[PDB]
């Protein structure tokens, strides 16, 4: 006698404010990625972990791809686009999502890439071959501020040779659009020594996860991680050992603050 | 050069699955809450436990205020109100995005209140003195299933004298939609034993949450808190000492699981 249901979920868009910029963090879908390409770790030792947070991994680990759009009032700037179709159905979203947060792609001036994987990269074209910012510059990494006002480039190489982090800083505050640093959060905070069997030099890409949450830990700033749990925005604790996520709570932005 | 910034957030709802059954969490607004109204804690140790959750308190701790609707397929169930403006323009949104999540309050069929706060009950009726869900019958809490299909009553004395906490089980999966077991996340988990000044039997207050944080834990269900950073859905973990909260992870209700 209940009305049917809805099913539906809540848009994916989230907004926060960071100094007088806008970020609207995207949410592109999820892939299933089996735990077996997470390496460095006993299987053991790995179940204890995603149990600890409670992700299930019978049918692999359900992993958010998300993009950020930064409105620094300067630029409307887009990071990374989501997988388009590239990996199916269940991802693809983000310029949806984009339409649903009160933006149109036609104004995106700027799309940074974090790296050129399909999950970051296919979103820059439509299905009919039409671009999906059109009005866009694009910036592939090489194999005021410094890039744009406020916007800078943090060279994060291993996942891929020219993976680059971004730096958005506004009115004392930061965020570092991270990319690929990790990929799964119940791991590799903990245990940064694991890799991905995806990272196309896994020392490298360790070291530059080690450096780059040291550094996030230290210098508390905010973190919008494209694989972290939607939106992805947040910060990184040290613990006595590695390191901890610690997600950004639902808010309004505050008129107030 | 950018377009004006759009300031407004996602609407504040989000759909859960749980067996045949499907949750909506419902954001009611936040209210500012002196971290004095913490007891039995050193300052220091408050203030590394907030700072540990980057938590600020300077001005208080912005605090969530949540309600839950439930759709069982017998019943829609609504568990608690908000505050509508007893509390000020910063809460009462309960009702807005229980229609932007695709309900109609003429819907609602029950109500359940975990207890007779303003921030629980003053959502009952609108500004017009009319009733704002017209059609539901109203549980108040005395100082299938059992109550219905899928849905129990689990006491939880102390923060009021009729403190209640509701459980819904369907599929093998349980929610407990537990009130003000505990109002900061942050403090609470870690710490039990400390209570708040509002509280109306601290003593037993802190008895009922520690036995149903126990539970929670030992039972691995699932677990929506009133004060909880919304949607303020997920598990309860136990530590060394005290416990953990673990939010859920951002997904949409899929149909392969
Ligand atoms: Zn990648
Ligand atoms: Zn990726
Ligand atoms: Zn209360
Ligand atoms: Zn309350």
């Amino acid at each position: 006698a209940a009305p049917a249901q809805q099913k539906t979920q809540v848009p994916g868009y989230y907004r926060m404010a960071l100094g007088d910029f806008e970020v609207t963090a995207l949410y592109d879908g999820y892939v299933d990625l089996p735990a077996s390409l997470l390496k460095g770790i006993d299987d053991k030792d790995l179940q204890s972990l995603l149990a600890r947070m409670f992700v299930a991994s019978e049918k692999g680990v359900q992993t958010a791809v998300n993009a950020y759009l930064i409105n620094t009032g300067d630029n409307l700037v887009l990071i990374d686009t989501g997988a388009a179709q590239c990996f199916g159905p269940t991802l693809g979203v983000v310029q949806t999502n984009l339409k649903a947060s009160g933006y149109q792609p036609e104004q995106v001036d700027t799309v940074l890439l974090t790296h050129l994987h399909p999950d970051h990269a296919c979103g820059l074209v439509n299905a009919d071959g039409s671009p999906a910012y059109p009005n866009a510059t694009v910036e592939v990494p090489q194999a005021e501020g410094e890039l744009l006002p406020g916007v800078s480039l943090v060279a994060s190489p291993g996942h891929t040779p020219g993976h680059t982090s971004y730096l958005f800083k506004s009115g004392g505050q930061s965020l570092l659009v991270w990319g690929d640093i990790l990929l799964n959060h119940a791991v590799q905070f903990a245990k940064p020594e694991v890799v991905f069997e995806f990272d196309v030099d896994s020392d490298q890409a360790r070291q530059s996860r080690q450096r780059i949450l040291a550094e996030a830990a230290t210098d508390k700033l905010w973190v919008a991680g494209a694989h972290l749990p939607f939106p992805g925005l947040g910060h990184v604790r040290k613990e006595a050992q590695g390191y901890a996520w610690v997600p950004v709570e639902f808010s309004p932005i505050r008129s107030d603050r």
